[PDB]
């Protein structure tokens, strides 16, 4: 897991798209993450 910290206006889709990964793979690395309720400062895996 490469970590990334959620910033204002971030979405799981935009994070995935910017890194050239599928949103499904991103979800598989992020244990039931709630993509419609992200918190500023939340830490996610991007690899
Ligand atoms: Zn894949
Ligand atoms: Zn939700």
């Amino acid at each position: 897991c490469t970590t990334y910290t959620i910033k204002s206006g971030d979405t799981c889709y935009a994070i995935s798209q910017a890194r050239g990964i599928s949103l499904s793979d991103f979800e598989s690395w992020n244990a039931g993450i709630d993509c419609n309720n992200l918190q500023i400062g939340q830490v996610v895996c991007v690899s």
